[PDB]
């Protein structure tokens, strides 16, 4: 009487596949469905936990917004109507990667610390890292004012690798710096996966440059203020080269008003290198390897130095070098710098 072909059913479409693996847990999620719309989609863990999704205006895709653990089952849940009023059933499974270790990472510096303008942005990880260039990739610097510098890496360490940014010249006093690592779901290297993502604000503190002219005996700090301390002191002689002022651009990181130290007690103590060359006081006329001040001196220093102040070392036999320890950043060329970068320059 009145013949005709049945139209057409809804066709479900998982990106990721049913009971795919390995999935990347940052991986775009969805299903899609054509011929009909979703009546009700969710997606959960092996514990029920409701994964955060979205749909799309004509209600015809699904989306996950938020990443996923590793190592972990997931599984569809609902139903899409087609043109009858049919109502038929979203359902699925997929389980994330699960890596043979997750890699960790960790900033040297807190959020909101104020640092000195030749501060580096050193991440640590606890682990030997195969594709430094992937994890490089993820990293993103952002100042204010823009600033140039560039990341590189330095030789693995027993925690495992790690790379430092650097600005080319010195930070503008005030400048803020914004940096991001997207790690999180990052394949490191082998089945080796990144912890987590890591984010980290801070700024730049005021200009403060210490001058260290080896044959002047004399130290000079220069701010925005001008000179503000000219102290005679007393430098390593060039006798034994135990006992020279390594040469070239130091940074302070440490500082102690009463510290214990048993060498390869200080006073008003500020480190500039890891090789044990401080900025301190000691009972002197003018010599060995750090820096002599008076006691008052060395005091009034102590509290004006913050962690990234640059201190200039010039007239010296000796470069500062990998073999120091760090801070050895600024005492190398930037070309050579950016030579260090895992991912090839501009």
């Amino acid at each position: 009487l009145a013949e005709k072909r049945p139209p057409p059913a809804p066709r479900l479409t998982f990106r990721p596949a049913d009971s795919a693996a390995d999935v990347v847990p940052i991986a775009p999620i969805s299903v899609e469905v054509g011929d009909g719309w979703f009546q009700r989609v969710a997606l959960t863990n092996s514990a029920g936990k409701v994964v955060a999704g979205a749909y799309s205006r004509d209600r015809t895709i699904y989306t996950i917004t938020e990443p996923l653990g590793y190592d972990t089952t997931y599984t569809w849940s609902g139903s899409a109507v087609g043109h009858d009023g049919k109502a038929v059933p979203v359902a699925g499974k997929f389980t994330t990667v699960a890596p043979v270790k997750t890699i960790n990472a960790g900033f040297q510096l807190a959020d909101g610390q104020t640092v000195g303008i030749a501060a580096p942005v050193i991440i640590q990880f606890d682990s030997p890292i195969s594709d430094k260039a992937a994890v490089e990739r993820a990293l993103t610097v952002t100042t204010d004012p823009p600033v140039e510098g560039g990341w590189a890496w330095l030789p693995d360490e027993a925690q495992g690798a790690r790379v430092h940014w650097r600005p080319r010249e010195y930070y503008p006093a005030g400048t803020t710096v914004d940096v991001d690592a997207k790690l999180y779901g990052l394949p490191f290297g082998d089945g080796a996966y990144g912890a987590q993502d890591m984010s980290l604000h801070f700024q730049i503190g005021r200009r403060q440059v210490v001058k260290a002219e080896v044959s002047s005996h004399r130290i000079q700090v220069v701010t925005d203020a001008g000179v503000i301390m000219d102290f005679p002191c007393s430098y390593g002689e060039a006798d034994l080269a135990r006992n020279v002022t390594r040469n070239g651009i130091h940074v302070v990181t440490e500082k102690y008003s009463d510290f214990y130290m048993s060498n390869p007690h200080e006073r008003w103590a500020v480190r500039i290198s890891n090789n044990g060359e401080f900025i301190h006081a000691n009972p002197m006329s003018a010599t060995n390897g750090c820096i002599n001040l008076s006691t008052e001196n060395a005091e009034q220093y102590y509290r004006s130095a913050v962690y990234g102040d640059p201190v200039e070392v010039t007239g010296s036999s000796i470069q500062l070098s990998y073999a120091d320890g760090d801070i050895w950043d600024w005492a190398v060329d930037w070309d050579t710098w950016v030579s260090m970068s895992a991912l090839p320059p501009p």
